[PDB]
């Protein structure tokens, strides 16, 4: 089964390459600057998608047999594939990251420099997730001191770039930026939790703090559909984190059941069967309300194949449920 | 201009028999894997003669724009090319039989069948690049195009069909690095012709270029993975690199079709290439070197190896001529 999503990766670095060579064209002819530094940071997270994709594959066929170790055998060679890849978004994200600052040293659009921040902040964590999750497939500690040391510098930069939000949230149409900041705000608060998890599974509070976090982003979903010409594209690209919310406070619903692991697991096992379908289901009515809209020109490409690319994990993901 | 279109054109000549002599004795030494190594030789002595014919049809086209008797010798060597043409498609067909019958003898030796079901491939579809170029040389005729985007359909259902029996498989992690070295560029081989077939019609180039930047990157992930595989059966690997550097050459190839399509944009990625047509001409005398150090099918072996670094080096010349 899993060689037909095998096919769709090649598909979804397609436009990926294309488009990433759409953009540099272009960056040789202030606002667009920024415009073209944020569809940066898309296609380093749609490529951060794939590597997390060809990850959750590994795991799926390290179940399916594990006897000897001809599946290990061609892992810890793909292992070293996807390390790289790791690698080449991390230079490509200093590029952008740099980019940043420097665009910062000068005289809305003051705010869409925070978002891109934000955006790198998530990149900067989904990292360690994929670098964690990689190494804990040689072992079967010289790598879990870089996440606890790197989990706080993530929190530091998070910490003051959320009060730069509510000292602006609290003044006087761009206030959509406020939910998609919001969505990615707890995305990150979402996203720090579960390397909290992820290294647990090396060396039950978060179960709470995940209550927490969902509530939250509850309650822009709500103002999100309340709100839905120029911005209500970037209201579908707020739809868009708002799925990545709820799909990852979904992927850390397993990392419990799973340390758990005789039957009321499978009641839990059914209840992620389900919004395993809602998210999907969700991301696919998105996947319409993408279809229609016709920079931007540009933005929409990457949607489609942030769509796909997060299928195709949804359809890996839920193969991850017959475990 | 002949004179450096003479010296070009008279090395082809002093590989072509180098290569009828390595002929004349394969089918002279002519068990299953000695009869199978020896089908391999024929392959890339067939390669070889696909590469001189290639060089051959191309200093054609610069002269051409380069007379009465340019047009004269039209007619001349585009038949030559021709005849030589169809007499490679010939005995490929049956080194492709006897593989179709040794395949059904059941034994490491499926890895030296498989890759022999790839060199094939890549012969089948270099072959209708020639002829989209040769007839695009007689042309100065719509199914002519078809033909080529036809017979280019039945290798792709035939590359994924052997692609299948790889992985239905998967030292030997060298003839992987050099299956997936061949099946990339067959994937390349696809693009030129339906970006020749393009010309054409003459704004889809745009899929092409996503494509070929596909190749670009997974080719490189092969092109790292054999550096390592050095420092840690040798002639084995330098003979991916004779892989790797054809990716590389073609994927120039395609870099100089999309660019002779459609001025500082132009001179741009124009220099581009002519800078990348040097790199290539470099690292090609690279494994010249490594060949020429290693020193019974290995001699055959190295000197087809050498024949193919010394033809191949003709063609960089050529493209170099090519890009003024």
């Amino acid at each position: 089964e899993l060689k037909r999503l095998k096919k769709e990766q090649e598909k979804i670095r397609e436009e990926i390459e294309e488009v990433k060579k759409e953009i540099e064209e272009s960056k040789k002819r202030e606002s667009q600057k920024n415009f073209i530094l944020s569809l940066q940071l898309f296609i380093s997270m749609l490529r951060l998608k794939l590597l997390w994709s060809r990850a959750l594959a590994l795991q799926l066929q390290r179940e399916r047999l594990t006897d000897t170790d001809e599946v290990d055998r061609r892992r810890e060679q793909e292992l070293k594939r996807l390390k790289k890849e790791l690698e080449k978004l991390r230079e490509e994200t200093e590029e952008v990251k740099k980019e940043i600052e420097e665009s910062k040293k000068r005289p809305s659009l003051k705010n869409i420099i925070l978002i891109n921040q934000l955006l790198i902040l998530v990149i900067r964590s989904e990292y360690l997730i994929i670098r964690n999750l990689i190494s804990q497939l040689q072992a079967q500690k010289q790598e879990q001191k870089r996440s606890k040391k790197e989990q706080e510098k993530i929190r530091e930069e998070l910490e003051e770039v959320k009060k730069e939000i509510e000292e602006s949230k609290k003044r006087p149409s761009a206030k959509n930026f406020i939910l998609m900041a919001q969505s990615l705000i707890s995305l990150i608060r979402l996203l720090a939790l579960i390397t909290r998890a992820l290294n647990l599974q090396l060396q039950k509070r978060l179960k709470k703090e995940v209550e927490k976090i969902r509530e939250e982003q509850e309650e822009v979903n709500k103002e999100i559909e309340e709100s839905k010409e120029s911005l209500k594209n970037f209201i579908l690209l707020a739809q868009l984190i708002s799925s990545m919310v709820r799909l990852w406070e979904l992927i850390i619903r397993i990392l419990q059941l799973q340390l758990q692991k005789e039957d009321e697991l499978r009641e839990e096992l059914k209840r992620l069967k389900k919004e395993t379908e809602k998210i999907r289901e969700e991301t696919e009515e998105v996947k319409k309300e993408i279809e229609e809209s016709k920079e931007i020109i540009l933005m929409l490409q990457l949607e489609i194949a942030w769509i796909r690319s997060l299928l195709s994990i949804i359809r890996l993901l839920k193969l991850q449920l017959e475990q």
